[PDB]
């Protein structure tokens, strides 16, 4: 009795086993475009009654941080986007889309008119880190431009109108990603939010931000159709916290708040463990508070493998288990887990390339 292979009902959707497609930036969208190949690679990968979370995916022009990454923002994406969702549809599969705004962590080669990429800060993510360029150098992370509360509110409406495309494409939901120290991850964490308004200083103000994204969409499309993630203890990009389990509670009670609010329940909380990079107590302790706090269901993430997330499962940890690089490699990865078969390994340096093929469909089948 394998518990990964348990039936799970996430909201309105049945899910028949726990082993997620965790999402994964992967740069073959050119120009923003979804590609048919995108369509191959998440067609290899679903499976019936699993659940596939997509790339991050941009929500306007100036949200972007890496090369060829989809869009959701135009009719042209919708329409590409609606190929894949059918092709991963006719297999059974139940696929969210992750909105994804990177701020700070940009550069000037991804902005429109080269401007500033945007932030709730001036301060720029430090030297330690250099960012992947489209001819595969790594540049200087500029300083950004702190906006106004105007322009928060338009950032807001592009999650908002980012999650009915979605709909309108068929994906069966969102997800918000607030982690990894991206644009709403730059509101939350006191190591980079320096703000004197309503948006920064305390624990609430550090807040607002990621409640009115997470409210504007579950307006727009229903919380059971909304899916969050957040990492409050992570080491990428700059982001700290002085006290991340409790910005982490902080967080929770928001989302609580918004289910009592809002009458039904979002489709999951899904966080990061600590131990995820691009003391091993105190991160599963982190976890399982966040967990215990939060009315509704809980993905794991980061570095789980085939018997670290049996055991997630088993010990009620978590109810879902979304899995990355194993997921490059491995297209049958959940077969490959049911069975218990030996699994590929992943080539990181074909992660981020543009090919359609090669590191991207390529990886076998048992
Ligand atoms: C190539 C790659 C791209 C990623 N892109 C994203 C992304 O777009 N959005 C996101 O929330 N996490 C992203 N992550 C993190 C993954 O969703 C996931 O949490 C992580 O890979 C899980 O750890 P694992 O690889 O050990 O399974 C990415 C990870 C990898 C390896
Ligand atoms: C290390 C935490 O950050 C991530 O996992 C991530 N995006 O969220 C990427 O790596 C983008 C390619």
């Amino acid at each position: 009795n394998n518990p990964l292979f348990s039936p799970y009902k996430m909201g309105k959707f049945n899910l028949s086993h726990r082993v997620v497609l965790a999402p994964m930036t992967r740069c073959r969208a050119l120009n923003n475009i979804p590609q048919a190949a995108l369509g191959e690679y998440y067609e290899q990968r679903a499976t019936a009654g699993g659940f596939l979370i997509t790339e991050g995916t941009m929500i306007s022009p100036t949200s972007a941080g890496f090369p060829h990454v989809p869009g959701i923002f135009t009719k042209e994406q919708v329409r590409e986007w609606k190929k894949i969702v059918d092709v991963v549809h006719a297999k059974g599969a139940v696929i969210f889309c992750q909105l994804w705004h990177v701020g700070r962590a940009s550069h000037e080669v991804y902005q429109p008119a080269g401007a500033a990429p945007i932030s709730s800060t001036e301060k720029p993510i430090s030297n330690r880190w250099r960012i992947l360029m489209p001819d595969g150098t790594h540049g200087i992370y500029p300083k950004p431009r702190a906006i106004g509360t105007y322009e928060i509110s338009q950032v807001v409406e592009d999650y908002r109108r980012s999650a009915l495309n979605a709909i309108e494409a068929g994906f069966d939901g969102i997800e918000i990603h607030g982690a990894h120290g991206f644009l709403i991850d730059q509101f939350l964490k006191d190591g980079i939010n320096d703000r004197t308004d309503e948006y920064g200083g305390s624990l609430a103000n550090r807040c607002k931000f990621i409640t009115q994204v997470v409210q504007a969409v579950v307006s727009a499309i229903g919380a059971d159709r909304v899916g969050v993630r957040v990492s409050p203890a992570i080491d990428h990009l700059d982001a700290m916290d002085s006290n991340p389990l409790s910005l982490g509670l902080a967080v929770v009670e928001r989302l609580n708040k918004i289910q009592l609010h809002s009458g039904s329940k979002l489709a999951y909380l899904h966080v990061t463990q600590p131990r995820y990079v691009a003391s091993e107590e105190e991160e599963a302790r982190l976890m399982r508070t966040l967990r215990n706090a939060y009315q509704g269901t809980f993905i794991c993430s980061g570095g789980y493998t085939r018997e670290l997330g049996i055991e997630a499962v088993a010990q009620g940890d978590a109810d879902l288990v979304s899995y990355g690089r194993l997921f490059i490699s491995n297209p049958d990865l959940v077969m490959r887990i049911k069975l218990n078969a030996p699994l590929n390994k992943y080539n990181r340096k074909t992660f981020y390339t543009q090919d359609p093929v090669v590191g991207y469909t390529d990886y076998p089948f048992l």
